[PDB]
């Protein structure tokens, strides 16, 4: 089956990517499909905070190491995250109330992960899901204890740890241009970058319902108006996996000069976090679905 | 769907189990099927040596902790392994040439894992795949460096770490009573048990091709002739998933008084290590397959 990564590279983009991990690569047909058809891998779970630092200073890198090794042996790009995120956050972190302690705990978590893989990771999602739906900053432990400068500190710490990685902020429900969360993140990123914060990218965690593809054609250009060097579409899946929805998201990428690529959130439907909505590009028999073929067609023209 | 675990408990057995791990329980329909239909879980990868001790004395428990917690919350039995195995073995272990050092490394690995989950684990696979196909002992780093006492030492150490747990040796290609490996593990286990080695169980890692189920009716009673308190069928899958092959394996279990239960190597076909042979009991849409219903009927007759 024709490679969507090759085709999107031929249209001037960097990658078509997919989330995976060790036990995906040793089961099913996932390794063969990724080798043939995708240009970048992301860790489905193995770089999250509760997988990598379940207790203070007790780092667990076996899973992440496997993925990074596999990607290098097979000539794929590699992304990483979530470095700073309130979900799947171990209790030992959320129980901290001292500002200096939490600051150093955050800095050490960022520095340790990025150092280990220094120079091998194209992009890191440094901070994720930092905004409320009304556009105010989400009141996580980091905001409550450190304050609003936790985002500047995180990005400056990450830039120091690996200056070769592109540093992203990411969030979800950025899929419509009239939604308050979309314009808020644009405005805050503008202001942070004007003050010298090294935010290289905005990543849009794109979990869509049927029919919401079309809206990304006007949301993604808006996200790009923040002036970051890059934007990306991340963790993509679409309930029903209609070709129309998937083609609209791909075309939004193509229409936006700074959008470097697209990452789908898994290979085959039965391995999706919402498998009953069959929202991915390959079915339970690892056959390409009509949406995969529609994307190929769209990219060929 | 009717629960094969409830039905096999009704026939006087302990469990019908499945291998799983954290990212299976958060994707597909695996958690719901396990909750409804299976009585025991085993770690697909999270307790192997490369996952738990990737550098000497530095242990990684995030993935294993998740599985143990989930099982306790949902009222399921838990198994564990492999403690001593030549595959998925970090290179820091396989490069040790000193007998004392390797003995202590092996004992520390066993003792640390078993102590952490002391009293919570029904059975541990202490030693796996220790035999060659001709019935001689496999020349692994443990055999080359420590000698054949490594198996006695492993079991003695395991018994002291958690006396509640059932201790197993396991291997594959024990599916034919006339195959030399089958008689060889019987010979050795009888000798070890006569020397007081605490081997509670032989686990048969049952990876079958079409038509091989019938032979297990003779092989499993032969394995039981070693006199261990228990035997089990583990990591079960069958190319083609013929009802006749699966029912023959279940009936071998039922016929052998010391056989405590059966564990299948995953829930749904696309998540198998040999998915193209569709060898499991649920298909790529998470529907029970003919073999599942045939097992249900067999357990009710
Ligand atoms: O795009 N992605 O599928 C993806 C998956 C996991 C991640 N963790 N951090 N960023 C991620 C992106
Ligand atoms: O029964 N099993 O499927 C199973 C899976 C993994 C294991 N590791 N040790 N024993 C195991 C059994």
């Amino acid at each position: 089956a024709q490679s969507v990564d090759q085709l999107i590279k031929a249209r001037g983009k960097v990658y078509f990517g997919v989330a995976t991990d060790q036990n995906r690569l040793t089961t099913g047909k996932n390794a063969a499909i990724i080798q043939a058809d995708f240009g970048m891998v992301w860790p489905e779970n193995s770089m999250k905070w509760d997988a990598t630092e379940p207790s203070q200073g007790n780092f667990n890198f076996a899973g992440a190491d496997y993925l990074v090794n596999w990607a290098q042996q097979n000539g794929k790009l590699i992304g990483g995250g979530m470095l700073v995120w309130h979900s799947q956050l171990p209790s030992w972190v959320s129980s901290i109330t001292d500002k200096n302690t939490l600051t150093n705990v955050m800095k050490n978590h960022i520095t340790t992960l990025m150092t280990r893989y220094k120079g091998k990771i194209r992009a890191w999602d440094v901070v994720g899901e930092a905004f409320n739906e009304d556009g105010s900053l989400r009141q996580t432990v980091f905001l409550n204890v450190i304050g609003e400068d936790y985002i500047p500190i995180a990005f400056q710490t990450a830039r120091a740890a690996d200056p070769n990685a592109k540093l992203y902020i990411m969030d979800y429900n950025l899929d419509s241009a009239s939604y308050p969360k979309t314009q808020a993140i644009v405005n805050r990123v503008k202001q942070w970058r004007a003050a010298g914060v090294p935010i290289d990218g905005i990543g849009s965690q794109t979990h869509l319902s049927a029919g919401q593809g079309a809206g990304v054609l006007q949301a993604l250009p808006l996200l790009a108006s923040a002036g970051t060097p890059e934007v990306s579409i991340l963790m993509l899946d679409v309930a029903g996996a209609s070709p129309t929805d998937y083609v609209n998201v791909v075309n939004a990428c193509l229409n936006v000069q700074s959008c470097v690529g697209i990452t789908v959130f898994g290979v085959a439907d039965p391995d999706s976090w919402r498998a009953s909505t069959t929202p991915l590009l390959f079915d339970g028999n690892f056959n390409p679905k009509p949406a995969y073929n529609a994307i190929v067609q769209d990219l060929q023209q």
